[PDB]
């Protein structure tokens, strides 16, 4: 179980500068630091290539919240103080939405979020 401290995640660690959020990791390997907030997603957009291995890496900042890609086999919770792992190689280029799966509070139906896959 990956911890991190949830009232700090701003500040320090790769959570906390959000241009930073993807960091190549093998030659079509890259990790995502995406953090949760109500109601956000940080970064939006995602941006990563067709076909790469995506290893998501995500945190809530606040409450909890969910993070399922539509059309893909990603739908995990997303807790404060845990780093949720999801790992996903995106077949099609295009934009795939994000939708939060886990009611938290007033802006939930309206939390989504991006990622724009490359060619
Ligand atoms: Cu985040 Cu509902």
């Amino acid at each position: 179980l990956e911890r991190v401290d949830p009232t700090t995640v701003r500040q320090e660690g790769p959570w906390a500068d959000p241009a930073q959020a993807v960091v190549q990791t093998g030659p079509n390997q890259y990790t995502v630091y995406v953090l949760a907030h109500q109601w956000y997603y940080q970064p939006n957009p995602i941006e990563v290539p067709q076909g790469a291995e995506i290893v998501f890496k995500i945190t809530s900042q606040d409450v909890l919240h969910g993070f399922h890609v539509e059309g893909t086999n990603i739908n995990v919770e997303v807790l404060p103080g845990e780093v949720s792992t999801v790992r996903y190689t995106f077949k099609r280029p295009g934009e795939y939405r994000i939708i939060c799966s886990e009611i938290c509070g007033a802006n939930h139906s309206n939390m989504f979020g991006t990622i724009v896959v490359k060619e």
